[PDB]
DNA sequence: CATTACGTAATGA
DNA sequence: CATTACGTAATGT
């Protein structure tokens, strides 16, 4: 009948939609990692750069 | 007390309700994080593209 | 107490 | 079709 044909259509697709949110949490976290360890390094940079502009003696 | 079954239940779909607005806040903030940290970055790299070039501009 | 998989029905327009 | 909120039950996330 359509009725279970309709239910086991949509329980799939909320479980694949479930996992795919979970997919999509685990890739931000990642970025937030990656993005974090990238902002470190650059500010290591900006403080090295700063540092021998405000030194340099000709 | 009486129908402790009910008392349990009627707590736990408390909990449940907190528990997914928390989640769903945690999400939010997540996402503003990235941007946050996008941005920055992006800040971060000019700055040290326009530092350089003036090192390279007073060092020959 | 907080967290999460499950099936369901509504939303989406 | 994809997404979301719900209440339940199991479990220590």
């Amino acid at each position: 009948n359509e009725y279970r044909v309709r239910r086991e259509r949509n329980n799939i697709a909320v479980r694949k939609s479930r996992d795919k949110a979970k997919q999509r949490n685990v890739e931000t976290q990642q970025k937030v990692l990656e993005l974090t360890s990238d902002n470190d390094r650059l500010r290591k940079r900006v403080e090295q750069l700063s540092r021998e502009l405000d030194t340099l003696r000709g």
